[PDB]
């Protein structure tokens, strides 16, 4: 199907057309992390030969997000939701980032895609896309710390980049992926290029629940428990639960 804010807003469980408010800003971008699952199962059968984000129609996503109801990655879900901000009167930029590895490093680049949005003089972190521990809602562009259902959070300057890093309770300070904030962009994703485990996730009202291979990570008002799953109808039962969405 065809864009459609309408649509959208419904796929996600927001009544009406909430004004271009921090408010609404932070309630659309919680809504849409419980009601819009990371999926990465199906991503490359959407991958264009080209490598250019460009020859993927906007629609083709937005038929398979919204109106069939799936998941999808991370350039893919930070898409459409600049897109439905935009259309909502909000100032939004395209940002890519480089990810925090499983080892500890950053890996390249512009291997993430998310958005900020410039409001009433002070700009706000948007990422519906991420699918590790992250944040459910937007994050002041700002060193200060920052706390949301009991993680904290704050963003720093290293090396010419700003740094998402994110402190649960019993944890140290780690770092969830880096950027440049002068590369945002209004149109950015008409620039994207896209030169096995499946990685699927979902927030709850309290946290997140994040399934990496046989690996169950939950998050709930920020005590983290995780569980590497050996019973075929268990993982199943995970499954259906983060693609079902809250
Ligand atoms: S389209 C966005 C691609 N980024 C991405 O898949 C990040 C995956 N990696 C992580 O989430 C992180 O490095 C882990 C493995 C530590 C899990 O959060």
């Amino acid at each position: 199907h065809m864009f459609d804010v309408a649509k959208y807003l419904r796929r996600i469980g927001v009544e009406g057309t909430p004004p271009p408010t921090l408010d609404t800003l932070r309630h659309l971008h919680k809504r849409h992390l419980m009601a819009v699952p990371y999926d990465n199962s199906t991503a490359p059968d959407r991958l264009p030969a080209s490598r250019h984000l460009t020859n993927v129609p906007l629609d083709l996503v937005f038929g398979h997000v919204v109106t069939e109801g799936h998941g999808g990655v991370c350039y893919e879900l930070n898409r459409l939701f600049h897109t439905l901000l935009a259309e909502l009167g909000y100032d939004v930029r395209m940002v890519a980032a480089a990810v925090r590895q499983a080892n500890g490093t950053f890996g390249p680049e512009r291997e993430h895609t998310f958005d900020l949005v410039h409001l009433d003089g002070r700009t706000h972190l948007v990422d519906v896309g991420f699918p590790g521990p992250s944040y459910s809602e937007p994050l002041y562009l700002s060193e200060e710390e920052q706390h949301q259902y009991g993680c904290s959070y704050r963003v720093t300057e290293h090396d010419g980049y700003r740094v998402v890093e994110r402190r649960p309770k019993g944890s140290d300070w780690q770092p969830v992926y880096r950027f440049r904030p002068e590369l945002a962009d209004p149109s950015g994703w008409d620039a994207v290029r896209l030169d096995g485990t499946t990685f699927r996730s979902r927030a709850t009202d309290n946290g997140k629940i994040v399934l990496i291979g046989r690996r169950y990570f939950t998050v709930e008002d920020g005590v983290e428990r995780t569980k590497v799953l050996v019973k075929a109808d268990e993982f199943q039962d995970v499954v259906d639960l983060i693609l079902a969405g809250a």
